[PDB]
């Protein structure tokens, strides 16, 4: 090992694995009893969260045997089968992650165009089932194949796997990595769309009903004429339950007013009804806008740069060259790759469904 990376290594490796430790130890055993607290209501989306959150927190407990790894010297003394599983949990943690936090922002989407609308819980333990299958089956060539002679070698580059890699960068690179960022990037336009049309519709509605409630308070000859045209407008907007609720308002207002202070009171009483309405939408876009942008930072930060350094590494690699300074960018980016199964509560916190509700239960008991 005559390369000034070893030394970079040695000591660069035990730090962040060990932080990344600590701290994901926290983040996800804090989150992971949250989750399982009682609520009244559940979701898929918690299904897909607390899917990640085992991911990584399983990911999180191989760390300080890595570390030992470099401490020693890059010496390997947990036997044969222990390197394999460090290979194979890195990767089928790493592509998990990947996949379930693109459905997630599908999911977020696909639910703030309906927000009004046990059955798509099982679906979401199906498609999770799906995802874990395909990535492990996908995964399973780690497991075939510590090597060193007069030390014990593991988790490092060399001649005997670099052209099998080099295939499978191949394949991972694409559908493990640009295939879900193309997915994220099209759910960002998607999400932008119709946020920015739905809340333009919605300031209409909200502004032409301080106008004819401006009317009724201004001025019973006319007051029954607004609440019939307020009527017939709303008879050709037909939530059925929701239409019927605010044309009984309606009907309540304009009896009151054919039998001049009790039918303009109860014209206020919609204004409550029709900011509750707003309100459901503006949370569900709040969420979907939240969590797609955490996503991508994540991308960003934790996934290309790794996934592109990873790919000329490997394209240029040579038996007696040490190439130290691409190989220290891969290095750290490696690290930000890692992090990230300590970065994701952030999006429990931020963008959970129930989890702050289920927080506050929890800090009851
Ligand atoms: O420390 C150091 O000096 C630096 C790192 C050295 N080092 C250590 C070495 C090591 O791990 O020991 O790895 C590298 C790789 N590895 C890969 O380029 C790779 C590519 C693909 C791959 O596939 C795993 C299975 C993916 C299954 C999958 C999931 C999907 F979601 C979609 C498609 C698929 Cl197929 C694994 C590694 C590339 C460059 C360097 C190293
Ligand atoms: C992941 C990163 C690269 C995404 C950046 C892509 C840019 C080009 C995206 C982000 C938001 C997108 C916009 C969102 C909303 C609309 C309104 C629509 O009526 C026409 C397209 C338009 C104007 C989109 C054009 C493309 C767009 C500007
Ligand atoms: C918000 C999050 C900010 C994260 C910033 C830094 C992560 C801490 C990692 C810092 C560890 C650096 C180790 C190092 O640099 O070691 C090089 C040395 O020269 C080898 O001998
Ligand atoms: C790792 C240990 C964590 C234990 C794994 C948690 C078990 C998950 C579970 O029991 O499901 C809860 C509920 O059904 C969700 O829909
Ligand atoms: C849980 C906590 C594990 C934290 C400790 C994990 C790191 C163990 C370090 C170690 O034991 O390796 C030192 C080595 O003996 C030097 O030559
Ligand atoms: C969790 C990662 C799995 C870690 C594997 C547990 C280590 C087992 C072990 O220490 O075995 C040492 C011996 O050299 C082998 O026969
Ligand atoms: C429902 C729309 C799905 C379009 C995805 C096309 C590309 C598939 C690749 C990755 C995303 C997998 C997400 C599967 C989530 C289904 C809900
Ligand atoms: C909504 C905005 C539009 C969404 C789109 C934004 C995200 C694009 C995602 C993936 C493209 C990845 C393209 C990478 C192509 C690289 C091909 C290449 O460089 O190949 C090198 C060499 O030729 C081979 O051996
Ligand atoms: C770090 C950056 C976090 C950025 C998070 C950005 C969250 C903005 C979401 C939001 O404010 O909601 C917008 C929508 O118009 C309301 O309905
Ligand atoms: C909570 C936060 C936990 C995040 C922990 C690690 C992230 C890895 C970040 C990698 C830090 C890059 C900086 C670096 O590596 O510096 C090299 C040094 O200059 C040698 O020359
Ligand atoms: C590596 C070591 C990590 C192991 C410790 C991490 C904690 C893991 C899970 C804690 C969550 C358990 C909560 C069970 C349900 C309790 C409840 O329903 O009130
Ligand atoms: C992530 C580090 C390496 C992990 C290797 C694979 C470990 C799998 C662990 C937990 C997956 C939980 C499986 C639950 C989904 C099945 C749901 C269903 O079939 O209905
Ligand atoms: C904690 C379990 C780790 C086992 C210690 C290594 C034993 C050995 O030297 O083979
Ligand atoms: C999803 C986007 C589709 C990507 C299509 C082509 C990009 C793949 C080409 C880059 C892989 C080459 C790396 C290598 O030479 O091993
Ligand atoms: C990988 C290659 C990509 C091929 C697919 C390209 C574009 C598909 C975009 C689909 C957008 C339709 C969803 C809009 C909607 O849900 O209303
Ligand atoms: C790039 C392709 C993304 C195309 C998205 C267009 C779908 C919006 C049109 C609509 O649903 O009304
Ligand atoms: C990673 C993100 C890439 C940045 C893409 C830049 C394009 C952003 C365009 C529009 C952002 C719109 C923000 C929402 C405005 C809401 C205001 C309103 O609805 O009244
Ligand atoms: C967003 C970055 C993700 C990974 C980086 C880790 C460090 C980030 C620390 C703090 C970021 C906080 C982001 C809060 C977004 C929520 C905004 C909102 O509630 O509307
Ligand atoms: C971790 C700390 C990240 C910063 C938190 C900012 C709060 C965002 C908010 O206003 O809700
Ligand atoms: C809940 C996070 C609040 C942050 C406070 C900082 C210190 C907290 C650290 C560890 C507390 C661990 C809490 C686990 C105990 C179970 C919670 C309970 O009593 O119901």
């Amino acid at each position: 090992r005559n390369c000034t990376i070893e030394n970079f290594k040695r000591e660069f490796f035990p730090i962040v694995y060990l932080i990344i430790f600590f701290v994901g130890v926290l983040g996800n055993g804090l989150s992971i009893y949250v989750f399982l607290q009682p609520y009244k209501k559940s979701t898929s989306v918690n299904v897909f969260m607390l899917n990640l959150a085992i991911s990584n927190l399983l990911f999180i407990s191989t760390l300080p045997f890595r570390a030992d790894y470099y401490l020693r010297g890059s010496n390997w003394i947990f036997g044969d089968l222990a390197c394999r599983i460090m290979s194979y949990s890195l990767y089928v943690n790493m592509y998990s992650s990947i996949y379930f936090l693109t459905v997630l922002s599908v999911v977020r989407y696909l639910a703030m165009v309906h927000p009004f609308r046990v059955t798509s819980i099982r679906s979401a333990w199906i498609l999770c089932g799906i995802i874990w299958i395909l990535i492990m089956a996908s995964s399973i060539m780690l497991l075939d194949s510590e090597q060193n002679g007069s030390v014990t070698s593991c988790l490092e580059l060399n001649l005997y796997k670099i052209a099998k890699l080099q295939t499978m960068n191949y394949i991972a690179l694409v559908v493990g990595c640009l295939l879900p960022f193309f997915t994220l990037s099209i759910c960002y336009l998607l999400i932008i769309r119709v946020l920015l049309k739905v809340e333009a519709d919605l300031e209409d509605n909200w502004e032409t009903l301080n106008d004819n409630l401006k009317v009724i308070e201004k001025a019973a000859a006319q007051v029954k004429d607004a609440l019939t045209k307020m009527r017939a407008a709303a008879l050709d907007a037909q939530m059925k339950d929701f239409r019927h609720g605010f044309d009984i308002l309606v009907g309540q207002i304009d009896d009151a007013l054919k039998l001049v202070k009790e039918a303009q009171a109860a014209a206020e009483q919609l204004k409550t009804t029709r900011n509750a309405y707003i309100q459901k939408y503006l949370v569900s876009h709040r969420k979907a806008l939240t969590t797609i942008i955490i996503t991508l930072i994540i991308f960003f930060l934790c996934f290309l740069p790794y996934h592109t350094l990873r790919t000329v590494h490997l394209t240029t690699w040579k038996v007696g060259l040490c190439k130290d300074r691409l190989h220290k960018a891969l290095v750290i980016t490696l690290a930000l790759a890692a992090a990230n199964a300590c970065f994701n509560p952030l999006l429990y916190y931020f963008a959970g469904e129930n989890f702050k509700d289920r927080l506050k239960s929890a800090l009851r008991k």
